[PDB]
Formats: structure tokens, sequence, C-alpha cells
């Protein structure tokens, strides 16, 4: 009976997160089989719900992307009766996840000290902009602001050009991945000790840690980084090249690969040229070498280059737009297009799970919940509320229930 | 109880190279796992030769992502080397590799071979595009993957050539996926008592990260475009040039927009019909950004940081490497981590992103030298006597560093 079972099956997660960093972490935990309870404000809900267009039905595409495999309960945390519901859920929930500014939930009585009293077992994870404490800890967390402060924006952009930001909020997504792993570490710690712990995850720490070798260049060698566009500082040639109909990324990491690229480009003279004999020589003569290579790539179409580079064994790929990405058979074969049946919106498609496991499949996923969709169900079953009290909560406005259950 | 780490007592057999794999095992090493790093004798990990910057004989690239590990140099191509890996796998909980799909299977180190001897083992494979597929045989590279996955297409200046992120965020994202996924396997193994196979690849990680942007095309049939530092739906929310640098300032509602306008001493803009609402501000984006940009250039970045203090609106400065680690918050978070390398001396690398209440990860073992723990691992983990170790050393199957 244990042949085909998900790892986080039987783990209840109380999710109070909003926007992207938090929901992406709980979504990936939901794929692993955990039961995720999403707490939202009555009427408005998660901020992403209003982030449209694009709007499909009454649901924004932003919200649907990162909120699958969750159940929604609408509770007014500011009301004292709402605080009681959250505490009661915490008693039966293994994990507590929030992404408010430090001290906000504590001011409302939902802080870790408050939750620990009723749920000492609970794994409390807090996602913030800059951390629980510090001089700038009170500032709210924003992806673009954090990438600027953390220094990623400084090193991203065209050479001798203005800084740019990554297209998607990679700082937010990286923090969500840090937390998604950290929460599982808390569960492993919980099994041994029998007690819960507090987790601190923040955008600043996530992005700085990702700087890795680039930051180590300054910490150890006192070397300041610069923007390189699509090129690499230490490897030449390794950049995107403009073509007749698009861009192609071609790289050579050694003389064997460089000779292969030159032959495909019909430029054998470069192989034995003294300026390009070695990688260090190629880096020193980067400006001249790139100009010669760029002239060749422009002469032919991207499709012809992909045909010529087939089986080359060197790094090579095309810059793909959204239409081209999901046209790729490899993307489809990996299951990256995930389709789910939304109760009121119909069939919808979002990016699928990145990770695939041999023992179990995560292809079948629950669609993102409507605002307050499971409010009455969670109260009646999980908290054993009678119908009379639920109606009183509904009339007062403490909780909100959607038309569709 | 302090000094109690979650993954303490978990042995990880690490055959990864470059960045994606080592970043995953490094974070597992911080959590208390015993990470055994298998490297080629003579050459070692590819990152070792990726210098300058070089400190001593170790590249800064290698040192950044290889702390909290032990190094054993084994020749997997030799049949005697294959036996050593199999013996280690029997006593190791986790097996991690990042070779091209099918390469280890040819050498006898594939999942089927390891599963027979170590059914408990958790096997994690990190590849460019996945275990199977039309382009699965292609090797994994960050710049190539970001181009194919579509991240490069949406990153860059508006009406400008595409650019790539400064760091290999696709590789690091995949490493973060694996580090979480490996722990998911351990939790499942505790219940079932048997191991499983994990597939992690750069393409799947980056595409999944596209998230709402990909959902716009999949659901709304909308094609994305490059926005520089600006945002498509929110104006103003971008980096602004200053007298000495760049500052990022954003306003998400009319109240925040009024706050920004007052700080910039442009109150007339608040009540202007062209900028009354966010939708109106988006429509007149070109005109509004020009007016705001002219004001930002007049003053120094530090003056703006002083004026925006306590404003409550999104605001931050673009920091270079010197400014990042100059920030007190970065130091307060423990992000500067120092360890004592035996031959290189005291060194500093970026610290762990996550901090836990029960245990501390501040003290870390320094990155190992090539083949530093070869004799120790063979003698202790596999109970090899001195006689057998010498025979492997003479043949060249294993390599031991001068420093132990």
């Amino acid at each position: 009976d244990m042949n085909n079972i998900k790892p986080l099956e039987g783990v209840k997660i109380l999710d109070l997160t909003r926007v992207l960093a938090g929901p992406f972490a709980t979504m990936n935990l939901g794929d692993l089989g955990a039961e995720v309870i999403k707490v939202e404000r009555p009427g408005a809900g998660d901020d992403t719900r209003t982030w449209g267009p694009p709007f499909v039905g009454t649901e924004s595409t932003y919200y649907l992307s990162v909120n699958r495999n969750k159940k929604s309960i609408a509770v007014n945390i500011k009301d004292p009766k709402g605080v009681k519901i959250i505490k009661e859920l915490a008693a039966v929930c293994d994990v507590f996840v929030e992404n408010y500014v430090p001290g906000k939930l504590s001011a409302m009585g939902l802080g870790y000290e408050d939750i620990d009293e009723i749920a000492p077992h609970i794994i409390y994870c807090s996602i913030t902009g800059y951390g629980q404490t510090g001089p700038i800890s009170q500032r709210a967390g924003y992806d673009a602001v954090a990438s600027a402060v953390s220094g990623l924006m400084h090193i991203t952009g065209p050479e001798n050009g203005d800084p740019v930001r990554p297209g998607v909020a990679m700082t937010d997504l990286a923090t969500g991945l840090y937390a998604y792993g950290a929460i599982m570490a808390g569960l492993i710690q919980k099994y041994k000790t029998g007690k819960g712990l507090f987790i601190d995850c923040n955008l600043l720490s996530s992005q700085v840690a990702c700087l890795s070798h680039i930051a180590a260049n300054y910490l150890i060698g006192q070397k300041e980084a610069k923007r390189w566009g699509t090129a690499h500082g230490s490897i030449v040639p390794y950049q995107a090249f403009k073509t007749k109909d698009g861009y192609i990324v071609v790289g050579a990491g050694n003389n064997q690969q460089f000779a292969t690229v030159c032959k495909i480009l019909d430029l054998p003279e470069l192989i034995d040229n003294s300026k390009y004999k070695t990688n260090h020589l190629r880096v020193h003569n980067r400006k001249e070498l790139i100009k010669i290579l760029s002239e060749r790539f422009e002469e032919e179409l991207t499709s012809k280059w992909l045909y010529l580079f087939e089986g080359s064994g060197v790094p090579y790929g095309p810059i793909n737009n959204m239409k081209n990405v999901f046209a790729e058979p490899q993307v489809l074969h990996n299951g990256l297009v995930m389709e789910m049946e939304h109760p009121t919106v119909g069939k919808i498609s979002v990016p699928g799970p990145a990770v695939r496991y041999s023992k179990f499949k995560m292809s079948e996923a629950r669609p993102p919940p409507l605002l307050g969709q499971h409010t009455t169900h969670i109260l009646k079953e999980v908290l054993r509320y009678d119908d009379r009290a639920i109606g009183e909560l509904l009339s007062a406005g403490v909780v909100d229930q959607h038309e569709t259950h």
C-alpha cells in the first residue's frame, strides 16, 4: 500500500502567504502531497487575484499560476474571532507559513511566540524582504528592490549599459525554493526532537547567497564585478549572437570546442591564429574575435545554424519566446505544460512541476481554489464548527464563503 | 538543544561538478549531512581550473560552493574505481550526480546498478534537459538553458538586445530544487524503507519559474516583452539614474504615488489628469518617466535614501559588490561567512540564506583539497587497511593530497 505514496502526504500546512515568494513555496509543497490551507482576506483575497489583465473568468492568470493544489479559507485575521480560528488550525497544522513584515502578526497575536504556545510542534516559517531583525528589517520585501540592494541588478545588463532586472522575479522564486527546502528540514528535525522550530527566510539572504563565486571574487580577491550582457568574463566566445531572424547562443570552453565551432562557421583560420590559439588569448582578444564571429552568424538564419550545430557537442541554443518555448517537444515531454480542470473557469494550463520522481507522479493536480471556496468545509470538518456558528461568523463578516464549494 | 542538525548522520555520495550540483550538496552540508565529494584524480572538479581569481592553488569559484564537504579522488573509468563507488553507495544514504544521461550507466554507476547494491539509496540526477527526450543528450549550460527556456528573451532593456542574469540563476534554481527534492526522498524513505530516483534539470526548473509570465501565454495567449528595470503593469516602478548612481523607486497605488511626488517636490503631478490613476500612469508612461527621471538625476543617491527613509514605498539603491557587503543588514544576516582553510588561510564566502532557531550553521568546514580525504574515507568508511590503500595509490586509481 506504500508502493505509490507521496512524501508529504498527511502533512497539514497553514499558508497565510501572498504575492509570489510564499505561494510558490507552498505550491511546491502541495505538489509533494501536503494539504495546504490558504488563509485569505474576505472580499479581496490574495493580492495576485486583482493583478489583471490577463483575466480568465474572475480569476487572474497570475493567481492561477502559483496557487494550485491548495484549499482556500477566507478569515478576517484583524477581527478577534478570526484570530481564534487561525490558532485552532495551528493546533492541527504541522507547518505555519507567513510573509508579512516582521512583528505584524505578532502585533495581531499571531506571532511565533503566540503560535508556539498552542502548537509547540509547529514548523513556523517566515518569509521577509530582509530578515526578522536588522536596521532595514522593517522595510517591506519587493523583488526589484531586493535585486538592486543585493547586487544582482548591478551585474545584470548590457556591457557599458544601464542595469536591468531578470524577466521573472527570480529573487522571489529563489527565496520560495529556499523556504520549501527549509520547511522539509524542519519536519526532519521535528521527527527526531519532537518539537517545532522557527525558520527565517528573506530575499536579501537568498540573493546574496546566490551571488556565490561572484561575491567570493570581491570577498577574497577584492575584485569588483561588471555587466557582461550575454557574454562571460572568463570564457570567450560564450554569448548570444544575432542572426538574420533571431539570436543564437554559442559557446566554446576549450580549444577542441573552439575548433569545432570554427569549422561549423567555416572559419578554420581562426583555430591556428595566434590571437585565438588559447582561451586566455581569446579572452584578451575578445573584441576582435567576437566581431569576426558575429559577422558570420548574421549571414545565416537561426534554423540553419541549429541544423549545422546538431551533434556538435558544444554549448548551443536558440533564444526562445513564450510561443517557441512551449512549441519545443522537450518542454512538452518533460510535462512542463500542466492542464487542470477549474470548476468555474474550465480547462487551464500552467507550468508544471520542475522535479519528477520515480516512485510517485505529481501530474494530477488540484486546481487553484476560489476565494473562500473551502471556508465552510474547513470550519465544519477540521475545526468541528456547527452550522449555526458558521452562519453567525458569515453574517458578522469574520469569514467569507464562495458560491461554489 | 543547540548543536543538533537535522541531516546529521546522513551520508551523501556527491559526484557533481560545476555549479548546479555542488550548490545543492553545499546547502545539504550546512544542514549537517556528511558529503563525500568524488573527483577525477589529477583534474578534480571543473571549477578548480576556472581561474583567476586564484588564491593559492584553489580557485575562488571552487571555494564558493564547496564548503562543508570531504574530497576523495577516484578514477571511475577504471574498473577498480567503480568498485569503490559501489562500496561507498552501500553505506551512503544519498547519491547525487550531474553527468549527461546514460553516461554513468555505461560505466556501471547507473541507477539500476546502484539500486541493486543500495536499494535504500536516494539517487538524484541533475541534467540539462532531463533524463529522456529529443535534446536530452545535450549537456547542460546555464546560458544555453536560459535562452531555450525563454528567460533570456524576457530579460533585457526595452527595445534592446536580450541579456542574461549576472549569476547562473538557472543553475542555482535547479540546485535549490534538488536540495529540497533530496530531502523529500529522505522523508519518503523513512516511511517506505526503500530509495527512489529523482530527475532535476535546468530546463524544467527555469520553465516552472516562468510561472505567471508563462501562464499569460498559456491561458491568455499573450506574448511577453523586455521591460528593462520597469514593470509592464505598474508605473512608476523602475530603476532611476541619480547624480552618482541608480535608485529603484516604485509606487503601487495612488497613495504611494502621492508620497513619491512629495519627496521629489513635484506635487502638481499628483492631481494631474494624465497621472491621476495607475492605469492613467501606465498610459502616459513615457511622459511620466521623463519628468521623474529629470528630478532623480539632480540629486545624489545618498540624499534620496535620506529623503525616502520611512516613506513606506518600495525604494532601494543598486549596489555593487563593495556596497552590498558594506550594508550592515548583509553583515547582520551572517551573509559573510569565514572559514580557516588549511593551506589557503582565512577566507570569506557568502553564507547560508536560511537561519534556524534550534541550530546554528555559522561554523562550517572549509572546502576540501583535491583528494584530501581519500585515505581517510577508504580507511574509515570502507575499513580498508594500509596495504590495500597503497596498492590503489600506486596504480593511480585513487589520489591522495599531501594535506590530509
